[PDB]
């Protein structure tokens, strides 16, 4: 279709610049680089969210230990906030899975 658009632009009388197989090789290079970079970055984001959830469980254990230890009246609100944090984090992980499943065509077109 790049060839076809170039041919139609030449037919219409406008200026045209020739398309070579070097352009296709550069396109494949861009595809590979963009796919690898974006997939690695987003997979690192997902793994970091999982590690953060593990650290949230560890800090829930830590604040339970602090509960075991007039400055001890924050844990109820803390757990109430962290439950919603966990719910929004698992929803974000589901949307992460969806964008992992759709990232290929986005990378190709870009």
């Amino acid at each position: 279709t790049l060839h076809q658009a170039n041919a139609r632009l030449a037919k219409r009388g406008g200026r045209t610049m020739a398309i070579t197989p070097r352009h296709y090789l550069d396109f494949i290079n861009h595809y590979a680089n963009l796919f690898h970079e974006k997939r690695s970055e987003l997979e690192e984001q997902q793994m970091h969210l999982n590690v953060g959830l593990r650290k949230i469980k560890e800090t829930v254990d830590q604040v339970e230990e602090l509960r075991r230890d007039a400055k001890v009246n924050r844990s109820t609100a803390l757990l109430k906030s962290l439950s919603a944090e966990r719910e929004r984090w698992e929803k974000t992980s589901e949307t992460f899975k969806n964008q992992m499943s759709t990232i290929a065509g986005d990378c190709l077109l870009s």
